[PDB]
DNA sequence: TGTTGCATAACGATGCAAAA
DNA sequence: TTTTGCATCGTTATGCAACA
DNA sequence: TGTTGCATAACGATGCAAAA
DNA sequence: TTTTGCATCGTTATGCAACA
DNA sequence: TGTTGCATAACGATGCAAAA
DNA sequence: TTTTGCATCGTTATGCAACA
């Protein structure tokens, strides 16, 4: 029942049991020989990298050891990221009234359009993408003409 | 404007927004940043929300108390699956017909409803589905072997 | 036609029934609501004329006189081709609106609605059927809808309507 | 005699009033001088071509005179129609298992895919369209190979 | 003479070899008995209809004999073509400001929208298609109202 | 006085296909001229690299040798040849989230909206073992042609980034 | 049927003292 | 010098009732 | 890592003279 | 009368370095 | 809040007799 | 010879309660 030897037995338990909470982890260890208290397990999981992952509607969650690196890749970034994509797949800029008209390679529309929404520009009312064209609605007083050139200057 | 909504649709979309561009490490903290927009809700629902959103409190700070992150569509959380409570709702609201062929399950919906339903299915991340793909009034659900298309169709059927 | 024996298993709700209704009215000569209830029954779909009336009323179906004498047939306007002359329709749009509407905003003659991912097209469809006289038409992406207000109505004005209507 | 001068006054009433029912049409005529009974109005509207149109969720409906020709163009046809479209915009046919893979000109996918659904082929489980590609799922025992060639033979 | 018997042996070589260049075609013939020079082969391929086809990212290319007729069907035409499609699947025209609103049969949107882009109308800033609706952005001074009626007059 | 094109491949290429479609280009240097006629100055070196990635072919239209340039229209890939990975491999390591399979199907996942973009590069690749593709928003279905299997395709995409 | 607040149990991280 | 347990309190989950 | 220009080799079409 | 080779020059491909 | 059945009023088409 | 009204009955709409 060594200290560093206990954690190696925890890893195995997790990779074959839906461990709900730390209490139930004391049990899975208890009936297994090794016996500890909730407080200390919280410490092991801490340094063991383990986390409490769950499905999209999977209630409480389960403790599991992260594999490759990051267990979850959450929602994308902001402005600087859009700038990079923008320069990568922006074909042409144009405007008409409060409207800015972006043209992209076939199918690339939605991807770029999303990156734009992500940046949450205060001067933008929202976007709509087709296949090779995006409409960017500017909010008063800002004009589509402005946005048009605006996108240009970070392509 | 933009004038957010006074419902789950509005609040949730607003929730993911914040958690994405901020360092939220506690549910009550979220309730504060929401209040900072005229969005007042109790921690009870917030718990019910980011649980339906599939949000996880990953330890970013090298010490216990970590941050909140919401898995980006297309990149479901590796390891877990759970999620039906909602899919079951939309399923009894949008499902027109179930049918199958081979390892494929063919769901039908009203016009335009295709993508919406499939999204809830993707979040459900069912272990027996490899993934989904939607058109306008049709969804294809790829059953992962040895599970069959017929079998999937059955599930969707008696689950509404 | 659709049975779990040799075909697609229809649903036990409005979604399923309605989609099945339009199907029949399209490939058949239905001239009475009770007749519809029969052809539906012929598929294990049993419903009363009360709801059928509520259904094809929400579907925007009309009893056009095809037979040169009074008693005509039923037809459901094809999306993109709304009925010319009338507009009415909110009861449903109002429902989906309070369920899918994330945010309302505007600019010029445009009203910008936001929805959850994928919900864009679904909502816009209910709006198209509503055929509001002050909207020229709609167009949806994935999480965004553009509603073109017809002059002199303004984008701001439309945004307001959608707002307090949920 | 007079019976034909009355109908000309009915046309005008309709083009400027939300006439709900035939009773309320007797009223609109009554307070206007001309007076008749429900039974006969049913006859006038009959031969006048008038119909009771309504919005998608517009409740009861209103009597109106059809303009150009047909007031409403309802849901499309069936098999023979698909055949026409099919020959018009089908680029290539192929298959793999229970799957038939149709290729169309850019964007034409959804249109053709719809025409296919309309035909409601008993040997088809449903379709899904992208931009220039459609997937047609065949139902056992029918194979995608069959459908593939099937489409070919009516292009 | 023998000149007509050599080409028949070239056809076969091509239908079973990735012939990169004409030099390597002299070799494939050389070690086969028949021997000629680069200059003359250029002439044979010329009248043999053969062409140098290649994949989308398939480098140099390969000589192959066209089968049915045209080996490649390239990007679509221009204005007169759009006119044909336009009359075929245009449900209704309308406008609001610099915007023209086209309505099509379900799913037909993207197809027609593409044909419009193809015409590259100088008075058009670009288009965006949904399912049964297209938005056509006019460029100043041209108004959506103009475009709206413009489309009408070639339906 | 019009749409302001871009100063990159995205802009130039889209502009290239435009010209080749509505014109009779019979030489690469000629293209460089018509491009220059729009403030688009590039060397024949890249133009060669461009219309090679576009899959353009110099088909003999004029009854004599010197023919014109045509770019195959999406949905109508060139019959006979396949080649094309250099680009698909790029987008693949940039947009591919996860690979999975089932039966004759390969299921690729991408970020939101990226689905169609990736699938397009795959379609142009015209791989002999793929019958075709179809994309949603964050998912692509790749139909492997027998005897090739879905699992097999998944593998390829995997170790190719 | 779907949703939210309230009040309470369930659960996890950490200071501080004792033990190996 | 370090590790574990105790005890505490910040944090998250849920039965239940109210309401629409 | 992705891209473009430069300079150079690789490659293909054609006039002109000799050969079958 | 036609066909092939020589030689030439317009056309296309690429190693390499520069640059971001 | 969304939905469906039940029972009832609202509504429209038609046979048959009287009126212009 | 035709047109309108009466009266009837097939057809469609809805308040209300039950239920989820
Ligand atoms: N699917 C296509 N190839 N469409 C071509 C035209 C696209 C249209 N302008 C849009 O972005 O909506
Ligand atoms: N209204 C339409 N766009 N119909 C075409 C799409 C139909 C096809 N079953 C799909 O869901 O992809
Ligand atoms: N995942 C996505 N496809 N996002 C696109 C969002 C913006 C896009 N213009 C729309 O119509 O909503
Ligand atoms: N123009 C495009 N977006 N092409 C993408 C093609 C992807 C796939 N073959 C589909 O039809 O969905
Ligand atoms: N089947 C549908 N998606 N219908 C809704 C269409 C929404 C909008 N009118 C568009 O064309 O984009
Ligand atoms: N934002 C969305 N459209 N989500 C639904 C995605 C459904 C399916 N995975 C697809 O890619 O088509």
């Amino acid at each position: 029942a060594n200290r560093a030897g206990r954690q190696a037995r925890i890893v195995a338990i997790l990779s074959s049991a839906q461990v709900r909470s730390q209490n139930e982890l004391a049990a899975l260890l208890a009936a297994e020989g090794i016996e500890v208290t909730q407080a200390t397990l919280s410490r092991d999981l801490e340094e063991l990298g383990a986390v409490k992952l769950r499905g999209a509607d999977g209630g409480t969650g389960i403790y599991v050891v992260p594999e490759d690196g990051s267990p979850v890749r959450g929602v994308s970034g902001g402005t600087d990221r859009m700038a990079r994509l923008l320069g990568e797949l922006l074909v042409s800029t144009d405007d008409s009234g409060n409207l800015a008209v972006l043209r992209t390679p076939p199918g690339a529309a939605h991807y770029l359009a999303s990156a734009i929404d992500r940046a949450a520009l205060p001067q933008v009312v929202g976007t709509i993408a087709g296949d090779d064209t995006i409409l960017v609605v500017a909010r008063e007083p800002t004009t589509g003409a402005q946005l048009a050139g605006m996108f240009e200057n970070l392509r």
